[PDB]
């Protein structure tokens, strides 16, 4: 193949790790030959039922394992979906404290309360490092530290073409030629770096990981002594999914015996949208809130020669996000929940909402910035007690607010009060001002080009608003 020689000579041109080229180049192959990454409805079973946290957990706590554990804050993504070119952990979330603020402080309060100096990384891509290092200038413990401890720098692949699958050309901007192979690539970024070997040799045996965007993910010890216990490989945080849960992955089954599968967006086929979209019937939501053994890993990566069997996901693009006319390309990329299958032994458990407050959307950052998300002592973000465990459900026009430049003029003159909302949806041109308050099941839609405005202190009481 003339397009994996010409993909393998690039990223050897930019210095990217061996096996990461070979994986790569693995992929490369299936998908030249048409895979499409899919999990069609009729592959899978739905999961019917899980352990949840309050039954497996037990009173009082194993400190030797937390003296074990260390802690990955996922950073490396693009953010694109929201139309910006790098961290959007550096996207502003409450009292002009940041996501990354927020994980800083998250730590800092863990380490003092239990008195212990827990690791803590970031993993973080090309497109995300400089910014994200400049950024932790404001926390001297984590910036001191940042090369040699803090930072895991992830690999690049090039973005490929549709047509002849060479890696593409951006002249304008060569950056946008390129992209992070996934969340999945932590497993392979660990081993290759020599992190792994060198947390082990510290005798570290734990590592919690969650998204960069979840500010409610919690090291919960009592947890991990259950995962300890049942001497787990590998244990995935689920949700009882709700309506907001829209982007992500659930969890199925596939078979002569059961066998967990991950099913991301990506490897939806679209005639499944609704399928995919039923919470009723795949009713459990991956957090990413993943728990791994070090040595347990270790063992996998050495066996299998640093070749995890994860599956690909072929994620059609263009070139540059933004211009829906520049070349269209194929995102090759792995998913880190998708271990759930690899490891011997693994499992899910169904955990409280409030570990998980997702921004994968302007949509779901709406619903954080508001009042329906609260800061608590231990600097996490949850839900408010009065949406009873259930986010509002916020469906913004993706021809106006999928952008975040399109979302910054819904809320230019005011965040809106969303505590008391179950649902709100938006369509056409709509912009809030001051102390508004969004109550029950709000419609909002403008038909005119003029933006509708929003008066301050207007109240939205289970009202639908048409306005042409
Ligand atoms: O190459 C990459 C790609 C993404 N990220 C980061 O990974 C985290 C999550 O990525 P994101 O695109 O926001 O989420 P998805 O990958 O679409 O979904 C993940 O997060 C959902 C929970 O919000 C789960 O339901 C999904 O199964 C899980 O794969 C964020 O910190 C990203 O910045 C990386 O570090 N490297």
């Amino acid at each position: 193949s003339g397009a994996a020689l010409a993909c393998l000579e690039k990223m050897q041109a930019s210095g990217v790790e061996e096996k990461c080229i070979h994986i790569f180049l693995i992929q490369h192959a299936l998908v030249r030959k048409g895979e499409t990454g899919y999990i069609p409805e009729k592959s899978i079973s739905p999961v019917e039922s899980l352990p949840f946290l309050q039954g497996i957990e037990t009173k009082g706590e194993n400190t030797a394992l937390l003296r074990q554990a260390v802690v990955l804050k996922l950073n490396g993504g693009l953010g694109t979906g929201m139309g910006l070119n790098g961290p959007k952990s550096l996207l502003q979330v409450k009292n002009g404290q940041t996501f990354l603020d927020f994980t800083a402080l998250q730590l800092e309060h863990f380490r003092q309360v239990r008195n212990c100096n827990v690791p803590f990384m970031l993993m973080n891509s090309f497109s995300t490092s400089g910014e994200t290092k400049n950024f932790l200038r404001k926390y001297p413990t984590l910036y001191e530290v940042f090369d040699s401890d803090i930072e895991l720098m992830q690999n690049r692949v090039p973005k490929i073409r549709q047509d002849n699958f060479f890696p593409v050309t951006y002249e304008a901007d060569p950056t946008c030629e390129w992209v992070p192979p996934g969340h999945g690539d932590v497993y392979t970024v660990l081993y290759s770096s020599g992190k792994l070997d060198y947390l082990l040799g510290k005798g570290y045996r734990y590592m919690f990981i969650s998204n960069g965007d979840n500010l409610g993910a919690t090291l919960d010890v009592r947890l991990l002594d259950y995962m300890h216990e049942k001497q787990l490989g590998f244990l995935m945080e689920v949700c009882r999914r709700t309506e907001s849960d829209k982007k992500g992955g659930h969890l199925a089954y596939k078979d002569t015996r059961r066998r967990f599968v991950l099913r991301e967006s990506a490897q939806c086929p679209k005639e499944d949208e609704d399928s995919f979209q039923n919470i009723a019937k795949h009713c459990f939501f991956n957090t990413n809130n993943i728990w791994i053994n070090l040595m347990e890993l270790k063992k996998m990566m050495d066996e299998q020669l640093g070749v995890l069997r994860l599956p690909v996901m072929r994620n059609p693009k263009t070139v540059n996000p933004q211009d829906s006319q520049s070349t269209k390309v194929y995102q090759l990329e792995v998913a880190m929940g998708a271990a759930i299958s690899l490891f011997d032994r693994s499992e899910a458990v169904v955990v409280p909402r409030e570990r998980f407050a997702p921004v994968k959307t302007c949509s779901d950052l709406l619903a954080l910035r508001s009042d329906a998300y609260q800061v608590t002592e231990d600097q996490r973000l949850v839900l408010c007690e009065e949406r009873n465990g259930k986010p509002p459900a916020i469906d913004l026009d993706g021809e106006h607010y999928k952008m975040i430049d399109g979302f910054e003029k819904l809320v230019k003159g005011g965040v809106p009060s969303l505590r008391q909302c179950t649902s709100l949806t938006v369509r056409g041109l709509v912009e809030f001002g001051a102390d508004v308050s969004v109550r029950g099941n709000v419609v909002i839609k403008n038909l005119k080009e003029e933006p509708l405005i929003i008066g301050s202190g207007r109240v939205l009481d289970n009202e639908v608003v048409v306005v042409e």
